């Protein structure tokens, strides 16, 4: 085995193919499915895997009552291959309220932050042992991605969260090799509030689109140079945002270097990535729900503020219906690298009141340089006729 | 490991041996076993895997009810190793409501459609990464074989057909090189409607023994090579004919070049293969409806549009229990290739009023060169006594 | 991978140390456990599996009314690692009512028969392929051992019966070289009734312990020779019998060379083995019925079918207890090769009235040469509270 | 693969992190779980497993009833990877009321006890077959240490007892060579009472910290030299002492070399070990009952016997919710030997009358350099409210 440096070109991409899905709600009508939230997807050299975060019980079950709730010593990284539901036998790899994962070619990290909300810990898993942890820093919920982190030549990097969701927070960048902490950096630049970001690999750096908790519809952008462990960040420059909530297309507008400032309260996680100048983003089809999702390719999108040019946009979950948070994942092919996301789909409360619990299922989909058609993937659960 | 080749000669056939039974129904009374239909085998160099698409619910769950519709978002290719039932822990490999899988010696290939009826997308899944994809090109339910696909010296090679089921469509063969799509040729010959090949190694090509859902109640063949990409084709010439529904064993009578115009209309998905200038064959036992399975040999059948001489014969199904598709799939052996067969066993809606859904087990028989007795095998599930 | 040859002498045995036990009764009054019957125990170069014929259901379920019928188109070999119950995820490896397994060094051997009474076939499946198959010599109910077969040199042997369970039958011994029936020898010697032989390795040949159901309550020898597949028969000449029904210890005798004649009819699958001139062996507790089971060493018990001097008497299974069938397996060690025995746990039908099924679990114990106390392990199930 | 040795230094620890929880009580309210106790964990050479001694049921089932009582014949050791809760295709690996696992670096070890409580049996299983067993020696309930057994250039090493839980009785210290005992020492030096015995790699020895069922609320240490078999024991010197029931920390005392004393009778299952002349340990947060559970270094703890001085407390499980037996087991990074311990969560009987039954779930912690801070991550379960 050697180290995944990533040093390929990104696969051409004129969209995406449909490539997983759980029917994970559905299936836990009648069958012992875990209740989960922030799912991701990862891959080592010869295959996915689904991750999430589960609630410590199962659906059909009185423990799930209030896992509308986000953070309790119950909740545990869940980790089976991609489309292996979440049953019974399924490994909780350690215990998180929040957690990323990726593999550096030779073995899997796991980062999984539990404790008290002022006070957490992060746990640095790497092939199966524990190797280091760190406490909070701004004792104020240190939290990371809920999606893949991404390692080049044996150093994984991380970015984590403490501090307000809705102001200044502290915002630092791990540079992990086997599971220890080689160095810290803090973010720098003109993000200005930075969540959950959605890193990939970008040789010979890593990039990340994350979410702005604070004054922010248009998404972060940090860079992450693995050799000299500097940063630069701004936000994604497309006119069309990747937030929700956000502003209407007419309306709506950007920066490549400041928070729009346009309903930047609240977020969502979501991705985007670079395409020469133009973006290719998903984010929520309904401008201040989490209804609905859709992919595009903005024109410009990547170094042009003014654009609002889409071109390629492909309903992945049709208005009518649920969508959360997506985030990226990339996969080493032949001769390129191809970029790939996932969408959570929450269903149950607090928007749905039918149900006293609040889960996911999943929909993935992968970059293609072919054709494609239409549709839409939803969670195709009826709550009507779900357990009292 | 090696690309499979499959250049050794057919094995001798006296007729086939149980291998197989899932018993998929009858467990579902008592377990959480998935809805499902459309199954088929296929194997590595090594052993047996069963796929089914499923309907994203299992069978005692509210989410069966109506799964007689064949096409929602929520169908996915089931894979466990043959003889596990499709239990909660069974992976889904990949979104579809229409497949066809194979391995081609190094890793498995997965075609999967899913997506709008007038604009399917066909996804390329090779060693566990989605290398491909596309559109559907003539709007019309983009659909493939429900068997395993072919794979020599590296390359694969299914067959796909988007058009009317009642009239002439567009049915093309493509060649996948690592999930790549390398070349396309079009239905060529004089097979005038095909659907739902079963596909065999015949080195150096492929022979594939179809479903002629329009005019035929004999079976289209197609043979592709695999060098060239040339395609020709036409039908069984047997005067037993293969189809379902077809006209009784004394009125029957079919043609080597053309359908036979036989209560043609619609069909049922089968296999024959030749040897030498025989046929081996299965089909149902009734004329007009899916009600039992037997497999016979026709003496000349293959190159004889007048033969009408059966030997051989073996009840797999008896003709008062419920059958299905069945399909082929290939084996290699120390010095031979041999040829086994899959029977669908449908239970539920329409046919079966009793009970909301629709689903299905299978059994599974293999070609033995030694001797064998008879029994019948059918799916053994009381739908008066079930999850109602 | 070599193949084995099991030529390392038998190991010192003082008696038998608890090895497994898998409870599956017990747990099926609140989970989905397949309802089975004739398990055994075999074992690959590194692991123990265990077997037993699924009648196509599990416990919980409707479809288990009536499981005391031993014959069903549903059945099917189950095959897990030790200790591992038959859940829903279990792997049916063949269609069976009557099966053999075994491995050889490089792969499992699996011999299932299943079809009609009158016209039954014997499948041979071998590193997951259908090698060949053979009818139904006799048209009564073909069958074989249920238990493992043993290979030596890269040749199985297994012995097999067609004919009457109560007078003359026809018993044949097949020699199978990677799944390939490569010789049949006809039965031959003193044994006038064979049944369900358990066999083991006695390098360079094979002995087998079976069961007579027609006149003998002692149990046949069958000796295999496995280069030249010669056939020698007898009985075990301990004065202390193997079968049920028998007489009592006070009453019962025996013959090295013939039927002893007493309450012959009718039997159990059981075993025994030479050390010396002694005799290991097991056997119900209750003479008339499959209550209870012990182990002791019958001195000179081999040799004088007038030794009734039993000792290192263990108790397995307390006489008010249910038992059933028993079978010999053995396991390579370092310098010696060990023999251990299971014994199917029967609770239900027609015995037991409170369920309308019969299953079965088991208990595993293995040869030991050190030393050991005493204990009682019985199935444990209620069912006075079992499902409905 | 080379056997294990060890020989590497023990990590620097400033405390513990967050490493592993199973939810197991919450899950088997909505799902088939093991009812189980008595757990613990070891790692092969690349990952760690979780044990655990079943009831023979899962807890939705009949048969959890009385679950309290520790020692019947359907009690059998449970053995996942860590993380997978205990579901029905958990493997059984012996039988057991009293167990102790290791890997040697090439196999495991089990060491599996069942039988009458005067007339036990220890069987020794390794590389997944029979090689050893002993009897009771003092007729009253054989007993071992219910964690990992150690071994080092593949002699393991495990600590038995026979004899009374209230008074003198018979300790003996078994070195073990892939499956067979080839040694056994007797307990030696100034230890009183030795039970369940939490212990761990030192190279060149072993040390062990047990518990002191008879007079001492200090902990029993054993030392084991594994080249010429030689025992050395006594007590842990800290005044603050690791057993329960203990007196409180005002009025608690220890001894280095004779039982305290103090509220000896009874105890419970814990872990100890050294660093420097320092100790860190464990125990639980009450003094009388298995509530709550915390962890500290006890400054000289090791050396001085008056020694008060904690620091680096952290609360494992809060002192409202419960906790039980707890032990070390050790897992080798690149450079040192880290520890980790696990705590066992039992719900329940007697103790809860909510329910019928006896369980426990598990949180596992592994020892770290880095930082942490601080939570609670008790079972979680609601009895109010869970099966029946
Ligand atoms: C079958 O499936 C395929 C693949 O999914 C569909 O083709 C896709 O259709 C999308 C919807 O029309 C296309 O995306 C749109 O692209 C427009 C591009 O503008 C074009 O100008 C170029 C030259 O520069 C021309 O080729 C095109 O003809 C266009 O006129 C965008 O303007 C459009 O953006 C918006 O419209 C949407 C609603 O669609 C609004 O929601 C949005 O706010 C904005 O006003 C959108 O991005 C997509 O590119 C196309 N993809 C490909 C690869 O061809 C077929 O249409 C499907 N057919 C059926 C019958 O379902
Ligand atoms: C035990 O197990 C074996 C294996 O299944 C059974 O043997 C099979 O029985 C089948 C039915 O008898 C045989 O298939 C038939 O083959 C017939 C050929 O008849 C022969 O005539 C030729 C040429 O004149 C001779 O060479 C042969 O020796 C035969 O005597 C077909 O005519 C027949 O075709 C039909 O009959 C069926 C009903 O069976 C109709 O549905 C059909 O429409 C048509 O009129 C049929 O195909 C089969 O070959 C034979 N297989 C083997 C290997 O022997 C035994 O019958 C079973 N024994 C018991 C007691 O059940
Ligand atoms: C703890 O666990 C051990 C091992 O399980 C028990 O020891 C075993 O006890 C058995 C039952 O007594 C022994 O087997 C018996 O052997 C008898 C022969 O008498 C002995 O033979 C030699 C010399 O003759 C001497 O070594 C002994 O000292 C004895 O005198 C057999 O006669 C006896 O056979 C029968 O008795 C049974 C009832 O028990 C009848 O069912 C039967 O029909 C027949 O009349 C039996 O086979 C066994 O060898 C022995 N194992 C070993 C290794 O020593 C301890 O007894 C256990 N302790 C407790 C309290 O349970
Ligand atoms: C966030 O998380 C970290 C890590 O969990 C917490 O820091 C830990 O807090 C613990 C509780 O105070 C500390 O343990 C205590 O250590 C005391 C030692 O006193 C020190 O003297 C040293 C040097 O000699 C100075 O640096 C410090 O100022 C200390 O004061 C012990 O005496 C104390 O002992 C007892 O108090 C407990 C607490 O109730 C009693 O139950 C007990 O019986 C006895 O009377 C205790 O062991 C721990 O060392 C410290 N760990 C580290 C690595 O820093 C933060 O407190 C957390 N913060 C929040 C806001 O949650
Ligand atoms: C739960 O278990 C109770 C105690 O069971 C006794 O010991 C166990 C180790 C077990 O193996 C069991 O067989 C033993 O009887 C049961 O109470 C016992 O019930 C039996 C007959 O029902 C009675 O003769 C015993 O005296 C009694 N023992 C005690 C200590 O109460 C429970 O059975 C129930 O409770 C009974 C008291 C009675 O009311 C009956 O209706 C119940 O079946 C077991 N509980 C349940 C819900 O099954
Ligand atoms: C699910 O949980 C909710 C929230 O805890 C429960 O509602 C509470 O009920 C308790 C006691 O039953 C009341 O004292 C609280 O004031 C309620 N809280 C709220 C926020 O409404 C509810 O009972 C639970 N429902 C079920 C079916 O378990
Ligand atoms: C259980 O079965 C009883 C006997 O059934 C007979 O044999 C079985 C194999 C079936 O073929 C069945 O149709 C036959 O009647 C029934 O008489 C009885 O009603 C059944 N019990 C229940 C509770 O359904
Ligand atoms: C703590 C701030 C963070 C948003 C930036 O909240 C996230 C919001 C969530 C959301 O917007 O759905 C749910 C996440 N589980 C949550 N994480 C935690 C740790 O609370
Ligand atoms: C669309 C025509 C095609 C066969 C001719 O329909 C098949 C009919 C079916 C059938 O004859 O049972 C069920 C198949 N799932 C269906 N395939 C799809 C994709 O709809
Ligand atoms: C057919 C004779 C044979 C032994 C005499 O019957 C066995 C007896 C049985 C028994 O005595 O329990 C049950 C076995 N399942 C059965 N096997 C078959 C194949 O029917
Ligand atoms: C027999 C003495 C022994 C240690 C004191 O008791 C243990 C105490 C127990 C306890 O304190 O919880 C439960 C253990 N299952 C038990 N082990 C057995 C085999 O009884
Ligand atoms: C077969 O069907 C035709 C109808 O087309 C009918 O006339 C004929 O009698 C049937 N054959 C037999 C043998 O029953
Ligand atoms: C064929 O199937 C139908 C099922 O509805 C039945 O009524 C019909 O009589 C059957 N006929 C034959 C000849 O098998
Ligand atoms: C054997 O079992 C039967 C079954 O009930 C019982 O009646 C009988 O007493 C037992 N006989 C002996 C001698 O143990
Ligand atoms: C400790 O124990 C005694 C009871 O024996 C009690 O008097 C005292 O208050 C306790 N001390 C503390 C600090 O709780
Ligand atoms: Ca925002
Ligand atoms: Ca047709
Ligand atoms: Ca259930
Ligand atoms: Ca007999
Ligand atoms: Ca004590």
């Amino acid at each position: 085995a050697e180290y995944r440096n990533w040093s390929k070109p990104q696969c051409d991409i004129t969209g995406f193919a449909p490539f997983s899905k759980d029917n994970s709600i559905r299936l836990s009508a009648g069958g012992d499915i875990w209740v989960t939230r922030e799912p991701y997807v990862s891959c080592d050299p010869d295959k996915c895997y689904q991750f999430a975060l589960g609630q410590g019980t199962t659906l059909n079950n009185v423990h799930s009552n209030n896992t509308v709730r986000g953070r309790t010593p119950y909740r545990t990284l869940l980790m089976n291959e991609l489309g292996v539901p979440f049953h019974l036998g399924t490994k909780q790899v350690c215990i998180a309220w929040s957690s990323s994962s990726c593999h550096d070619g030779k073995a899997w990290l796991h980062v999984c932050i539990t404790g008290d909300d002022k006070n957490a810990t992060a746990s640095f898993i790497y092939n199966g042992r524990l190797v280091d942890s760190v406490v909070s820093w701004s004792k104020e919920i240190l939290r990371t991605q809920e999606s893949e982190c991404v390692c080049i030549n044996g150093t994984c990097t991380v970015v984590m969260t403490d501090g307000s969701a809705s102001g200044k927070a502290d915002t630092k960048i791990l540079f992990i090799e086997e599971g220890k902490i080689v160095h810290t950096s803090t973010l720098s630049g003109s993000a200005q509030h930075v969540e959950e970001c959605s890193c990939y690999p970008r040789y010979p750096g890593v990039r990340c689109v994350c979410r702005d908790n604070w004054k922010g519809s248009n998404r972060p952008i940090v860079d992450i140079n693995i050799k000299d462990h500097s940063i630069v960040s701004s936000y994604v420059c497309s006119g069309l945002v990747g937030d929700t909530p956000r502003k209407n297309d007419s309306s709506s507008s950007s920066h490549c270097l400041d928070p729009n400032n346009e309903e930047g309260g609240h977020g969502v996680k979501g991705w985007a990535f670079d395409d020469g100048n133009d973006v290719w983003m998903g984010r929520t089809i309904n401008e201040t729900s989490r209804l609905g999702y859709e992919t595009f390719k903005v024109i410009e999108g990547w170094s042009n503020p003014k654009s609002k040019l889409q071109i390629n946009r492909q309903v992945i979950v049709d208005r009518g219906n649920r969508s959360g948070y997506s985030g990226i994942f990339s996969v080493e092919g032949k001769s390129c690298i191809n970029r790939c996301f996932y969408v959570e789909l929450i269903r149950g409360r607090k928007e749905e009141t039918e149900v006293l619990w609040t889960s996911n299922s999943i929909v993935v989909f992968c970059g293609t340089s072919g054709t494609y058609g239409t549709g839409s993937w939803p969670d195709g659960a009826d709550l009507n006729l779900m357990p009292i």
